[PDB]
């Protein structure tokens, strides 16, 4: 509350650290369904079903241009990528598995880096 603050967590490396995590996600061999926006003209259903499309390139641009106020807003867009994946893809599919794998991979790096 007013004039009463928890001790200041160092957040000065968060930008760089999220960038590294994002790089590692971009270079994972199962990143391919997630690298670019899903083509809304070419994938029937996507536009209507998926309210908030998200992909790694869009996260990369948002990061590089200061559109993430903090590391939680960044983690939310990353999770959104995998949540959309689950909404549109069967678990037993190449894309569906890639989603599960990438989410696991992300959540580990996230915990090891920040918790």
């Amino acid at each position: 509350s007013m004039s009463v603050k928890k001790p200041k967590r160092d957040d000065s490396k968060d930008l760089a650290l999220c960038s590294m995590i994002l790089t590692e996600m971009e270079t994972h061999e199962d990143a391919w369904p997630f690298l670019l926006p899903v083509n809304l003209k070419l994938v029937p259903g996507y536009k209507k079903v998926i309210k908030k499309p998200m992909d790694f390139s869009t996260i990369r641009e948002k990061l590089s241009s200061g559109q993430y106020p903090n590391l939680e807003t960044f983690a939310l867009d990353v999770r959104l990528v995998f949540d959309n994946c689950e909404t549109f893809n069967e678990d037993d599919s190449d894309i569906g598995r890639a989603g599960h794998n990438m989410r696991k991979y992300f959540e580990k790096k996230w915990t090891d880096t920040f918790k």
